[PDB]
C-alpha cells in the first residue's frame, strides 16, 4: 500500500473544505474507508471522476455529502455512522465527533 499521509488532508465539497486526520484512525482498517471497487483496492480521492463526483446533491450514491454524513443503511461505513457508535460508548465526545457546528470537522 502507499504510505498513509502524516498531515491532515483536504476533503473538498462545492462550498466548504474539511481537514481529515489519519492519526486518530490508526486502528481502523484502510479498507473500511478506501473500499474495494469492482473487487480491486484503490486509494483514489473519494470525489474522483466516476466515483462520488456530485459535489452539490445531498442524496444518492454519487453524492460526496451523502457518503460522508448519512446516518444509516449503507453498503459501506460513512463518517457519521461510525462516529455515532463511538459516541454511544463515549458520550463526552458527542459534539466533537457529530456536531454540525463547533465540532472537530466544522470548527
Ligand atoms: C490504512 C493504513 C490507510 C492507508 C494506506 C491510506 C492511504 C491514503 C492515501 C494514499 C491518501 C491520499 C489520496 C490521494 O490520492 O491524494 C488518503 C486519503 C484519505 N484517506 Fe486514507 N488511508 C488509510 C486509512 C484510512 C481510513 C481508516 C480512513 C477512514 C477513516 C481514510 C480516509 C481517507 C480520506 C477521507 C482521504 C481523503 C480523500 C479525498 O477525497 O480527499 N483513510 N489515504
Ligand atoms: C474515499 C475514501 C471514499 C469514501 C469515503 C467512500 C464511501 C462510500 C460509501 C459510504 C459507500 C456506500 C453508499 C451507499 O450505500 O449508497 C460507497 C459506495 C460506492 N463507492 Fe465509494 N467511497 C470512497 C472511494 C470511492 C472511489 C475512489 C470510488 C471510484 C473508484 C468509489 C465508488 C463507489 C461505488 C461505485 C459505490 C457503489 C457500490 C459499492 O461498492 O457499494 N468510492 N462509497
Ligand atoms: C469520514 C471520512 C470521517 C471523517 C471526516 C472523520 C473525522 C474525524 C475527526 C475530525 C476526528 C477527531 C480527531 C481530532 O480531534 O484530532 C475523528 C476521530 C475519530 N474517528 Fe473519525 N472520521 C471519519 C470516519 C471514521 C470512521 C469510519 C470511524 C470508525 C470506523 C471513525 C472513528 C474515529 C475514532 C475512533 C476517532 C477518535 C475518537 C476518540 O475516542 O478519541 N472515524 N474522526
Ligand atoms: C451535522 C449533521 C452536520 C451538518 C448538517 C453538516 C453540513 C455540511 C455542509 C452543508 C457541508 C458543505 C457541502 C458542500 O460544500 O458541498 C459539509 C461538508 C463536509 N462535512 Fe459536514 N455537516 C455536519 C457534520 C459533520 C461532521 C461531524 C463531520 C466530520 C465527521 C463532517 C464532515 C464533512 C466533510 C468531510 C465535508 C466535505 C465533503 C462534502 O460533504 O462535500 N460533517 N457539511
Amino acid at each position: 500500500a502507499p504510505a498513509v499521509p502524516n498531515k491532515p488532508v483536504e476533503v473538498k465539497g462545492s462550498q466548504k473544505t474539511v481537514m481529515f486526520p489519519h492519526a486518530p484512525h490508526e486502528k481502523v482498517e484502510c479498507v473500511t474507508c478506501h473500499h474495494l471497487v469492482d473487487g480491486k483496492e484503490s486509494y483514489a480521492k473519494c470525489g474522483s471522476s466516476g466515483c462520488h463526483d456530485d459535489l452539490t446533491a445531498k442524496k444518492g450514491e454519487k453524492s460526496l455529502y451523502y457518503v460522508v454524513h448519512a446516518k444509516g443503511e449503507l453498503k459501506h461505513t460513512s463518517c457519521l455512522a461510525c462516529h455515532s457508535k463511538v459516541v454511544a460508548e463515549k458520550p463526552e465526545l458527542k459534539k466533537d465527533l457529530t456536531g454540525c457546528a463547533k465540532s472537530k470537522c466544522h470548527p
